[PDB]
């Protein structure tokens, strides 16, 4: 079902692009990427995971039960990688409405104890309205973060 759907997302043309990627996982060689293997990119950028640290990583990826990372599996991943902006968009709005408005944000930032002035606040949110509204919304806000 995921894979179905997914590969419909990405042509043979975007496959080509991801196979790029895959291949720079794939040092070890096959087809597929492994918890071994992983540990082993890693390190070759400078990072040093843990191994069952990375075996935890590939168990959330095997949605079906597979163990280990395949090709199709790394285009899906890429096919379910905003939310990650939409996470932060909704803490700012504490209403919960659908846009963060001046209010919201004033005490999140004096929230943090720093002393900040209003008068820098104030002109930082004029600043960002591109097109100004009064509130932050989702469309700005991927250029604000």
């Amino acid at each position: 079902d995921q894979q179905a759907e997914a590969r419909a997302f990405l042509s043979e043309e975007m496959i080509a692009e991801f196979k790029a990627a895959f291949d720079m996982f794939d040092a070890d060689g096959g087809g597929d990427i492994s918890t071994k293997e992983l540990g082993t990119v890693m390190r070759m950028l400078g990072q040093n995971p843990t191994k069952e640290e990375l075996d935890a990583i590939i168990e959330e990826v095997d949605e079906d039960g597979s163990g280990t990372i395949d090709f199709e599996e790394f285009l899906v991943m890429m096919v379910r990688q905003e939310e990650e902006l939409a996470n932060c968009f909704r803490i700012f709005d504490k209403n919960a409405d659908g846009f963060i408005d001046i209010e919201e944000l004033g005490e999140i930032l004096r929230a943090t104890g720093e002393h900040v002035i209003e008068e820098d606040i104030e002109d930082l949110m004029k600043d960002s309205d591109k097109n100004n509204d009064g509130r932050i919304d989702f469309d700005e806000f991927l250029k604000m973060m």
